[PDB]
């Protein structure tokens, strides 16, 4: 039950190191690190192991795909993607984990790929509406969320989602403000679009967004501006770890209470990070 930090960049490198964080004693610790320095790659939870999907090793942006399991402390390449992807979303749905958009080397896609762990195979779904790198991707009421990005050309306050049982993308409400390189959790039944960057400034701000009533609101803002941070829910409250404020990588971590809508710093991590990963297990 902690909160991984998996690879990013600290401001001169991209890194394969990983780190882990207990609630409990409010201390992060590394853990073995990813077999290849990685950094703007997605993150999954499935099956009681982390998946650390594509992104940028400092030179090339990847296809490749490692997963690591606690228990043994140890990290094996899997399948790897039909498309080298760096910036995708990542997302856990009906067993499987979606990589969403990203940038393949040479242009931000609109495609979809599904993994499915029992027979280590990707396979092509539905792409997007609208191609999107550096959007944030949300679980909720069994659908997916793929939310804001870059489309090439402009960064974009369009959110989409995604029904497995009928393999269809559609608009939804859009963002308060365009956001790339923002995180997005689900807690209370709402997905929180964390931060990011509206195409001219890195943000501070906050929004949440109920499916009931397909609408966003904006609510307490971060302590600082952040841009490409990983978030994380656990305990009941979001987690935004590390990122980018505009002029440096940071190795603050905060975290919020939507009961008092307030955020407050823990434990900064052992290195500064922005572009991670992070995950919960």
């Amino acid at each position: 039950g902690h909160i991984y930090a998996v690879g990013g960049y600290d401001g001169h490198t991209h890194l394969n190191s990983v780190e882990a964080y207990d609630p409990e004693t409010d201390e992060w610790r590394l853990v073995a690190p990813l077999t290849t320095p990685r950094s703007g790659m997605g993150v999954a939870v499935l099956n009681g192991h982390i998946y650390a999907v594509g992104g940028y090793d400092g030179h090339t942006h990847l296809n490749s795909v490692e997963a690591y399991d606690p228990e043994t402390d140890e990290w094996r390449l899997v399948a790897p993607l039909t498309t080298p992807r760096s910036g995708m979303g990542v997302a856990v749905l009906n067993g499987h984990i979606y990589a969403v958009g990203g940038y393949d080397g040479h242009t931000h896609l609109n495609s979809v790929e599904a993994y499915d762990p029992e027979t280590d195979e990707w396979r092509l779904v539905a792409p997007l509406t609208t191609p999107r790198s550096g959007m944030g991707v949300a679980v909720l009421n069994g659908h997916i969320y793929a939310v804001g990005g870059y489309d090439g050309h402009t960064h974009l306050n369009s959110v989409e989602a995604y029904d497995p049982e009928t393999d269809e993308w559609r608009l939804v409400a859009p963002l308060t403000t365009p956001r790339s390189g923002m995180g997005v959790a689900v807690l209370n039944g709402h997905i929180y679009a964390v931060g990011g960057y509206d195409g001219h400034t890195h943000l501070n701000s906050v929004e949440a967004y109920d499916p009931e009533t397909d609408e966003w609101r904006l609510v307490a803002p971060l302590t600082t501006p952040r841009s490409g941070m990983g978030v994380a829910v656990l305990n009941g409250h979001i987690y935004a770890v590390g990122g980018y404020d505009g002029h440096t990588h940071l190795n603050s971590v905060e975290a919020y209470d939507p009961e008092t809508d307030e955020w407050r710093l823990v434990a900064p991590l052992t290195t500064p990070r922005s572009g991670m990963g992070v995950a919960v297990l």
